[PDB]
């Protein structure tokens, strides 16, 4: 496409973790940060699948160190939540188990 896609799908969920994990991975900040919402998902299959993500993302109260991230609020205070705006481009290829993240450009919300 890319044509349309939905949150709903086990491989936009998938690419969606996937790209979280990146930023998160990247960043230097000592707190997890999460989704708080995919605004727009899009898909476009060829020699694999392209996946595009404009994600809303905010900082949570737990530290990266936390071994349980399965239940981290985002801060209430809007200069600690830092809402960001991002948009992802993840290129999976799933019948080879790869998946690798092609772009990742990020900002104040």
């Amino acid at each position: 496409g890319p044509m349309d896609a939905s949150v709903e799908e086990e491989g936009v969920r998938r690419a969606l973790d996937f790209a979280v994990g990146e930023y998160n991975k990247a960043s230097n900040d000592m707190y997890h940060s999460r989704a708080l919402q995919v605004v727009r998902a899009r898909k476009q299959i060829n020699a694999g699948v392209n996946y595009f993500l404009d994600v809303e993302l905010g900082r949570t109260t737990c530290t990266k160190t936390q071994p349980n991230l399965d239940n981290c609020p985002f801060h209430d205070q809007p200069h600690l939540k830092r809402k960001a705006f991002c948009s992802f481009q993840i290129y999976a290829v799933p019948w080879q188990g790869t998946m690798t993240l092609s772009k990742s450009t990020c900002q104040d919300a």
